[PDB]
């Protein structure tokens, strides 16, 4: 039971003949771009492959010049209308002309769809009877698939232990706490005083501290007050590590995580340095400085946890709701699905945002909707919202029991 570190996590490498991976391990690599997006065809191709209306690459059609096929491939754009194909056998311009499709979660670009239609080789443009998304399984049959070794660190699998569900359903002992958040306020300070009173009589276990923990970025420009965004948010943290000094209850027996939101000093990202932590570092001893994201060591589950604006940019960005949120992440199984001109994702670290395998938790802490908590395939799905504009509501989560309690106080 730990937290596990991205920047010293391990990387896995599949292998189509073998289907398997192998024993991968500062900057980047050419190769490692180029492998990225064949290292999500091939995950796609043999997941696509375990549920068995046929199989053809672009080459086959295009060496033809008449027909209807179901190709795959990513929604990508060269010019207006010119929203071309790409498998890795060839290229091809596609159109969907009056077309009437399924109901899909979020047709969105940078993203590996399904399309079946007719070549019409006389202006050789493809057209389209219906997209649809590749569909994800369980995590059952998808955990029996995998093969014999560790996707989250213990090298084998040997979860046939009874005792950890038995003492997790019976060690109550162990608590989440989730609360946007920010530190130059008077109103921050109230809401964490009656915050502490409710945690310094019933001891937590583990705090989960959101991101965004300044109203403004970095980039300071004016010396009038003689400080900078460094000092400012250093004088923040003071100010957050005397008041959770002023009760000395807390670190006694709760662990504690801060996580780094878009507005701190691209993904993934390293966590807020140590010369900013320094104070709170001495005064407490169950601290950890995960990355975005990150994921909890959890003995006999596979939690995630990811703060970004996921509602805020599949609205900007549809051809022609939770839910739809939702069953686009997990069936894609990817966080960012977005071209590498719009979300620029480190080269080294694309199998930390990769959901291989489906996980048990992702706790996606959304700016823009409400607080929830749902279920898709199994994978509870939740949202703590915002923090103050909703009257000061925040989360507690069960994991024995999974339950889901929402806590306000006006």
């Amino acid at each position: 039971f730990k937290v596990i570190n991205a920047s010293q996590q391990q990387r896995f490498s599949y292998n189509p003949h073998k289907m398997q991976f192998i024993f991968v391990p500062f900057l980047p690599d050419i190769e490692d771009k180029v492998q990225m997006f064949l290292t999500r065809y091939y995950l796609t191709n043999d997941r696509v492959m375990r549920n068995e209306n046929s199989i053809t690459p672009i080459k086959n059609l295009l060496g033809r010049d008449a027909q209807n096929f179901l190709l795959l491939g990513l929604l990508n754009k060269n010019f207006k209308g010119n929203w071309s194909l790409e498998d890795p056998s060839g290229s091809v311009e596609i159109d969907i002309s009056q077309t009437i499709p399924t109901q899909g979660h979020y047709y969105v670009p940078g993203c590996m769809v399904l399309v079946e239609g007719i070549y019409y080789s006389v202006g050789n443009k493809f057209h389209v009877t219906s997209m649809t998304l590749p569909p994800g399984e369980r995590r059952e049959i998808t955990l029996e698939t995998i093969g014999n070794l560790d996707l989250l660190g213990i090298r084998l699998d040997k979860d046939l232990k009874i005792r950890l569900h038995l003492l997790e359903k019976e060690l109550t002992d162990h608590k989440f706490v989730i609360l946007n958040l920010f530190l130059d306020d008077l109103k921050i300070m109230t809401a964490l005083s009656k915050i502490l009173q409710k945690l310094n009589d019933d001891p937590p276990t583990l705090l989960i501290w959101q991101g965004s923990f300044t109203s403004v970025p970095v980039f300071a420009s004016m010396s009038s007050r003689n400080i900078s965004s460094s000092t400012q948010f250093k004088n923040n943290f003071d100010a957050l590590a005397t008041l959770l000094s002023r009760f000395d209850n807390l670190t006694e027996n709760t662990t504690m995580i801060f996580i780094p939101g878009p507005n701190d000093l691209t993904l993934p990202q390293d966590p807020i340095p140590s010369a900013f932590t320094k104070k709170i570092n001495k005064v407490c001893k169950n601290v950890v400085w995960s990355s975005n994201p990150t994921r909890i060591a959890y003995l006999s589950q596979e939690i995630v946890i990811f703060r970004d604006d996921l509602s805020g940019r599949f609205k900007r960005h549809r051809l022609e709701e939770t839910r739809k949120l939702v069953k686009t992440i997990l069936d894609q199984g990817h966080l960012s699905p977005f071209l590498d001109s719009l979300r620029p994702i480190s080269w080294d670290l694309d199998h930390t945002l990769t959901l291989c395998p489906i996980p048990s938790t992702m706790v996606l802490c959304d700016t823009t909707s409400a607080q929830f908590d749902l279920t898709y395939n199994g994978c509870k799905v939740i949202n703590p919202g915002s923090f103050i504009n909703r009257r000061a509501r925040y989360m507690e989560y069960v994991p024995s029991s999974k339950k889901t309690i929402q806590e306000e106080i006006y």
